[PDB]
């Protein structure tokens, strides 16, 4: 809510002036020239001043070929009583992204919770699985999920068997099976996947020291504190829930099930941190509303193990999720992150993902057959 | 009349909060104007439990601020022209009865515990619960009409339990279904939407006389419908019920359609849009084509309400109509379903007191339906939260009941 | 005209308009800058719409380069709301916007006010309120190049206790050279002579200056806001024009003007009971007024129950079904309501003199009024000065109407 | 106070539009007033400190329920059926409120003169109660105008306060009591028997103060110097650079027969000098101020000099008072004293006043 909203206002500005259908090129291309400067020079750019939180741009942003791009299509320009929208705009940089990819892309990374099954309930999508059988022939396909299982490959197949059943009949021959890797447990638990289609544990010897090392006692008493909390919020809330405690996450599960309100939910993730904070813990974790689970680790140094793993550079890599369910340390830190609402917008993506380098293929964000 | 009801069938949301192909599922993360002109009841009583848990007062004794609060509330009963809260909200509504806020207020905070948050004070979709349940703790003499919003409450039809609780309320009060879909006086379009409730009907509603009781107002205000013996829907003539509608000339009628049909025809070429226009007889719709469905941008449907609003005020038209979206369609209707309220209860000569309307004023302008002035209202978000309702409405009279607007089975 | 007699402003817990809390110049801008939004947007709508406009132009870094196409843009708006006040786009835009009685080159008045104070070159503080009040200062006189008929001044907000500065009366003086119009709340019935005492100095100004070439007979004295007319004879002194002369150009109301002074007079009691204030009520033919009595200095009466009194006497003003044209105002140190308008004055002088609109300006200070009174726009071209100094700007860019004008600094 | 007044703004706002503020309202206000004392006892871990991060220390317990009863008694706010409560009322309710907490007296009573004192000083009723509340404490005055040692320079802007203490002050030895306080935090002076101003040795009492070195103070004014010399030359300005030791400041150019610079100029000049110190990692305190016609960046800041005056004179924190304006300074000396919130000259009398009888007179800050 930062960036978009920035390009949002300055759209707004030019609507209600009457000459956002005109030509807007000075503008565009001030604002291009102002990215082009904070990818060259991020930290004290001019981007950096009027936006604080601004990430870094490991590309340089065709938010002017963007823009006509969108505009040429859906014609948001040619609307006399609607200015551009939070949306477009997030359909406008997504489409800013995706035309910088000119290099192309050696790792893709999806957000399962977000992207592959928000529902909450295994995969589901045999065009989304077509699309990400065909994208694993050029290319490393990462799935990032914060499901809490150790590291017992079964259960996380069974969420993505419908996914690996496409697999299964085009990926095996060509060995594009090789390249698919799944991140449990946010950023601590990594399976690939071999020539039957399933999944096995890569033990931590083979990628250890790709992740930064937190203590053992460090990671038990962030559950400890946690734990803790959760008894006092079934306490004073006389909730029918449970406390299920893992190895590195620790979870308020209500009783088959029981409803635990919104509010309530939210109320103990600010009992957690809160009390983190008081005992001088500064070690990263995720406390997280499902509509509560506490992890040791987020999704984003998930993706830096990812990268340092497969060797890949920044340019080289994006990252797929939906920032919406979450309001967390931005993905965007770490990688290119296009943010997508709905599985017709995924699917738009990643078919122009494959059309990368053509020249003839037009991107597109939104409507993946229209 | 609807003439006494501030209709604003002609007269912006940047984050798009009621495009639902983005806005998927359980909403909770998003917003502060859009709620409040939603309900500014709402919002006005936000913001004075939030100062009390600002104050760090709110799960000590605040009695004495829910009752001037309750106060305001019975004198806008007796006098809602002239009332303080008319002066501190001009949107209100009418209180059709006196609201019983403080008891609500107990009976939400004992059971959810709501006061005793540190950090996360009293939200808008809790306040809402409370104020469902003081519109259920006035309901002190009963109910004599229920009417339901299908598109937001209903929909087809697939909930055994919901029309369990329906068939049970329809041997007590007569029970009116509002519906935008328009089939014309075809009763048989309408009974394939309501099939699984009048197959319920057939079974444990056609010995008593409750099968009378049932109303169905489609095209918002132009066709009704009432159920037989047979559990089988049959159109009530419209010389039966015309006089308690305001006159619409059929002249006006095509004239409005055929405003938004040249609206949408211009709004199909500025955009390039795969998608026709469909006729019917009292309204229009811009309808996507089936691909070889296409899908309209949530925004050129926005624009093309606005649009037809404006041009039908350049043609000096005041009949009342509502264009309106739906997020894949547009569609224009030469009716109204708050006037559709009226006419149902002119018709069954019901007191408003004894009314009480079920619907989900997020998926609804309030310019279209206002809040409060056909009857008293309950605002629901989901299907467990209607559930929960209709079995406290079950259970008006019954001491041993503690009402529940929210969780069925909890 | 859409006169809100009765209707209020929105609620400010931030007391700007205090003159006792807001006595600085130092004070007003701080404010301004930061606790002040929502009062500037309902004092003139159109200047804050053009403040976003720019803010977004700066923050895009290109208010530095070639923005013609905007502010092009933005003027075709304001030549269309000029040719269609009803139904333009400006008009769908900001509702309160009001009536452009002139084309307003509102592009060249931008380029103006920028190559003289490089506005433009700051890299961290946009374009403020005040700044976006002086283009639109500009963009209205150079509208003129036909110029003015009738110049009329707020006395209150603009000239003064009594008129003292000799520069200024100066300026008014080769101006009288156009119609002069003086428009007051002081109430004091036809006695000329009191009305002499607070522009004494101004007078005495014209009797040197104004008498040879009879330039003293378009001046014009319009007293308790609307009730009382004066004209200037030979010896630079102020007598008496008939009510019987220019009362058809007046809504006739019903001497209903006594009704709202005993309406008032009634709630200003119950005021003075209800916060046991050491006033009294004074009682005109035409206004009443809440005057604080004497330290037996006089007494000091809370900024907020003023404005509680000014609320209540408008309320009890709707519920007697009265719409007749008043204004009741808060004054900072007592309270007046006067039957009369200050809009509806100007009204009188531009039909008293049939003087096209496009020939009329106006000078006041819109901080020290409401909208609901005075509505912005309406009567004629509006100049909003805040202090003496952008009032003689203003006034010798008029008089050279080789000049480049200027309405903020007299000197530079 | 502007987070804290706010606060309250807000929470008697949903009073107002809830009907029930004329009503009794103890359960809300004392559960404030808990919350206060609170604070007071544990600040770093209080409710008050999440709900405000601002709020900074309080050095008293408030009493502000007795400041709300003791302020609508009189002024009867809450018969308003249409004006809630507003910022300044709040302002001086929390006036009250300290006042009231101070009864065991002071010790140091403190004067922003810049906010406060000018209108030269001439007020000759303001100089009567100076004048006997320097019989019973500390009277100090601190002033950002910088003359360097030169204490005839400042005098003169005080003269009118001083020939009042001449006639009053020196029999009793109370002139020993007052101190003037230049450059913020750089200058001290005293007064002697003849009424007169004198300085003080710094030697004497730079140890009360964080030393900052040479190195580091004309840093701050180099930078200062090239950043207000492109901004002459940015905007066109007719001004000069004025440079002090320890100040160094923007001021307009006389016409010839001052001119003046746009306000937005001078905070334009003010954030590039702020921000090009924070490029050159310098975290030394400095005041870059606007003041409406001139800049000035001095190396030292108001709130500094409050905390050298209570290590000299040993006084304690809950026996001083500050008395300014933040009205004129809200780009705070609420970290280091008790401070009173003055907006015109009558509020100051009225707060002065009741001072004089903290020891049947109810306290009063808005008229005397």
């Amino acid at each position: 809510d930062s960036l978009i909203m920035f390009l949002v206002e300055i759209f707004r500005s030019l609507f209600v002036s009457n000459c956002i259908d005109k030509n807007i090129d000075n503008v565009l291309l001030s604002i291009e020239e102002m990215f082009i400067d904070h990818y060259y020079n991020p930290q004290h750019s001019r981007l950096k001043y009027l936006i604080d939180d601004v990430g870094i741009f490991f590309t340089k942003l065709p938010i002017t070929k963007a823009f006509h791009t969108y505009n040429k299509k859906y014609r948001i320009t040619k609307r006399l009583y609607a200015p551009p929208t939070f949306n477009e705009v997030r359909h406008i940089l997504n489409l800013a992204q995706i035309l910088s990819l000119e290099e192309g892309l050696d790792l893709l990374t999806f957000d399962a919770d977000e992207t592959l099954y928000p529902d909450g309930h295994d995969f589901n999508d045999e065009v989304l699985a077509s699309y990400i059988s065909c994208l694993l022939k050029k290319m490393n396909i990462a799935i990032v999920t914060a499901a809490s299982y150790n590291n017992d490959a079964e259960k996380y197949q069974k969420r993505l068997e419908n996914l690996l059943k496409y697999f299964s009949k085009h990926n095996i021959k060509d060995g594009s099976y090789k390249n698919f890797y799944v991140m449990g447990g946010e950023s601590n638990y990594l399976f690939k996947c071999n020539e039957e289609a399933t999944l096995y544990s890569v033990p931590e010897n083979e990628w250890r020291h790709y992740k930064k090392f937190v203590d053992y006692d460090t990671v038990q008493e962030i559950l400890n504190i946690s734990e803790k909390c959760l008894e006092k919020v079934i306490k004073d809330f006389g909730l029918c829930a449970q406390i299920q405690r893992k190895e590195k996450s620790i979870g308020l599960v209500p009783n088959k099930n029981y409803m635990i309100k919104y509010e309530v939910l939210e109320e103990a993730v600010i009992r957690i941190k809160k009390e983190i904070i008081k005992n001088k813990i500064t070690a990263p974790y995720c406390a997280f509303n499902g509509g509560l689970w506490v992890d040791v680790g987020n999704k984003a140094e998930g993706l830096l193990i990812l990268q340092k793993l497969l060797k890949i550079q920044k340019k080289k890599c994006c990252h797929i999720g939906d920032q919406f369910l979450h309001s967390d340390f931005p993905t965007r830190f770490c990688s290119l992150t296009l943010w997508v609402s709905n599985p017709q917008e995924t699917k738009a993506c990643l078919k122009s993902i494959m059309h990368l380098n053509i020249k003839s293929f037009i991107p597109e964000v939104l409507y993946e057959n229209q």
